[PDB]
């Protein structure tokens, strides 16, 4: 009943307030959109015509024909861009997450996670019933020493491709050696790393040389690089099959609405075509970090800006918005105390005078503070 | 062929209203919305909508998920938690099963719409926080719940109740307002409504209404919310439109429940349905899989559930009504289903 209103009292008091609305307007260094596929053209048409072509939303789910050609059709489109055998389409990746850990575990099974992992994952974790370990931070030794000691004979090691927390890259060949010798599954979560990392943005899986690995599940966002909404677990066919039979994430849902799909087929067909656009994110990732002050090269498209306390950060936050510019800003409790920092999100399709912007009032409110 | 086994009740999916307003969505915001809605996806149209939504349904307060199974685990999760309960309709848990876990809550099953059960289960609870959830329309028969006497006790125990009315939206009430709004119950203080908006409102998504303090609440806490990047503006224009048509023609929420007593009639159902779905129990998982194949070999899909999902001894046919139905596909239908159910209660 009346809980909730002091658990308003409690974050009321306390450095917290929710939310805001836009309309087109700012330069925004706070969103994912990472090739600025969103609101590309292209995108904008392949999405309109999808609609026109299939109506809003769908019906049912899939074994057979619920939903459309369309879903199939994309499915192996992006399955052919990844190097995968087969892909399934959820509404988002969250429930791509929680169907594929879900589906791939269950009871009597171990699940070891890297500690910085989004949730997503920690929910996929709690829904799949498994045993659940939480490994550190990239920490190989530990997970080999974790599926080595286990009784359990069906193991999943899951981590993301790029982290959500601070954009570092995760060791994805030591952590597949490790499951290969362990006879572990490897997922990795590929939201920030689709259209960021390859040399044609493929991710951070077929950088490395991992694309089509029978032992290797792959999962990620439609909502970033690709401009749009849902997500999607990619990997051999056996996989596909048995997300179809079994994933209460994916028979209960509706799936996506054919609009999105267009738009995420739309943005694949242009980064297919351009693969200079993932190579952008990350230059001008460096640009703002040299910008920023920034020392350390960006590996991924997001900047952190560690500053110190949570109110010259804030407040460096609020005098780029009231200058134009909106920047992500993480503080105490999402970070460590000591650490509240600026985020500064790359994009693809930003212009020389929009960096040059950022670069204004980025440098004359880093320099004050 | 002729599809009975969708849930596009209203046959709003494809009205060109719907598809205009999508596309104009589409065309203002783009695809998707760059991130989550706590970083830069609160646009205007998601707020315009959740507003038209809540004033529509009579809620205060209603906030868009990315689908009706999101906005399921949100609401729960967020209003329940470690140290509370929760009490779930036998025949509603296996969709809300997922949410229940999510909880980490003490989760009691009660038997379908039992409420003595649910009484017995708040009454002798040691947790102060408790959660009665239940679908105002089931998923699995389409009979309705017994909410007046489930909210009057929960009130008597101080208790929340949560209802599901994915299969209500569109096609109970007066004008399709769902089975809370038609009971009475609408915009009631203890009372928090989830739905999907990929059925009736033929488009993708879900919501959970109810008052200011449940959204701020959910905005600041939920989970599935929080880290999942929301919803598309063209799903959210299409459903917009989608609600705009329906509240404009109500006669659509009435002509699905005629429909469905049409179908029933075809199959020889005597109980006139509640609900857009029909249920044709045959009894053995093969004689109803195979009613459902002959039905398909003359151009019509229906639906059939079976082991796992219900008791082996009612193994049946589902028609899903539609108020997009023509006379003509009811002729077909009429001629098809007679004809199999004949050679199949032979």
């Amino acid at each position: 009943l009346a809980d909730i209103e002091q658990r308003r009292r409690a974050e009321g008091l306390r450095r917290e307030l929710r939310v805001r609305p836009p309309v087109a307007a700012e330069l925004d260094l706070a969103s994912n959109d990472y090739l600025g596929l969103s609101q590309h053209p292209d995108v904008l048409d392949g999405g309109v015509e999808a609609l026109r072509t299939w109506g809003g939303g769908a019906g049912g789910s899939r074994l057979v024909t619920g939903n459309t050609e369309l879903h199939e059709a994309f499915e192996h489109q992006l399955a052919s861009f990844l190097g995968a055998e087969s892909a399934l389409v959820f509404s988002s990746g969250y429930t791509a997450n929680l169907g594929a850990l879900v589906a791939l575990s269950g009871p009597g099974s171990l699940i070891v996670s890297d500690a910085l992992s989004h949730a997503s994952l920690v929910d996929a974790c709690r829904l799949s019933r498994a045993r659940v370990v939480v490994s550190p931070h990239r920490d190989v030794d530990a997970v080999d020493a974790a599926l080595a000691a286990r009784t359990e004979e069906r193991a999943v090691v899951v981590t993301e491709s790029v982290f959500s927390a601070d954009g570092d890259l995760a060791p994805l060949r030591d952590l597949h050696a490790v499951c290969r010798r362990h006879g572990a599954l490897l997922l990795v979560d590929e939201a920030h790393g689709l259209g960021v990392r390859g040399t044609r943005g493929q991710g951070l899986l077929h950088e490395v040389g991992l694309a089509g690995a029978p032992d290797i599940v792959m999962t990620t966002t439609l909502s970033k690089a690709l401009g749009s909404q849902g997500g999607a677990v990619l990997g051999p066919e056996a996989v596909r099959a048995h997300l179809i039979d079994t994933a209460r994430s994916f028979i209960f849902d509706t799936g996506l609405a054919p609009a999105a799909v267009g738009a995420a087929s739309a943005a694949l067909r242009v980064l297919d075509a351009e693969p200079q656009r993932a190579r952008a994110v990350l230059d001008r990732a460096a640009e703002l970090a040299t910008i920023a002050g920034v020392t350390e090269a960006p590996v991924s498209a997001v900047v952190s800006v560690i500053l110190g306390d949570p109110e010259i950060a804030v407040g460096a936050a609020a005098a780029c918005l009231d200058r134009g510019v909106r920047v992500g800003c993480f503080r105490p409790p999402t970070v460590p105390a000591g650490t509240s920092r600026l985020r500064l999100a790359a994009r693809a399709s930003l212009t020389d005078d929009e960096m040059a912007l950022a670069r204004q009032v980025l440098t004359d409110v880093l320099a004050t503070a």
